[PDB]
């Protein structure tokens, strides 16, 4: 990767989801959440489907949120729910950017 940068915003999402929790959570903890999806640039890898940009896309999105919120945000298994959600969004928000990419 060259870089990661930031392609394209979002705008609120709030797709169908599975469960009204993952719902109402992204909804509350939309200040929280983020506004838009960052972007693997390679310069070399013409072997990627969208499995592997989802996630290594993804791979990245996770961390900015929850390696950088580690800082000092002690959930203690509050998360789980946070990155069940964040899990799932960052999927969308990825697809998404390959339909307005396009």
């Amino acid at each position: 990767i060259g870089g990661y940068m930031l392609g394209n915003a979002v705008g609120r999402m709030s797709y169908q989801f599975n469960n009204p929790m993952e719902s109402r959570y992204y909804n509350d903890y939309y200040n929280q959440m983020p506004n838009r999806v960052y972007r693997p640039m390679y310069r070399g890898e013409e072997y990627v489907s969208e499995d592997r940009f989802v996630r290594d896309c993804y791979n990245m999105s996770v961390t900015e949120y929850i390696i950088k919120p580690a800082e000092g945000k002690n959930n203690s298994e509050l998360n789980q729910l946070d990155t069940t959600v964040k899990s799932q969004i960052i999927r969308e928000m990825c697809i998404t950017e390959y339909r307005r990419g396009s």
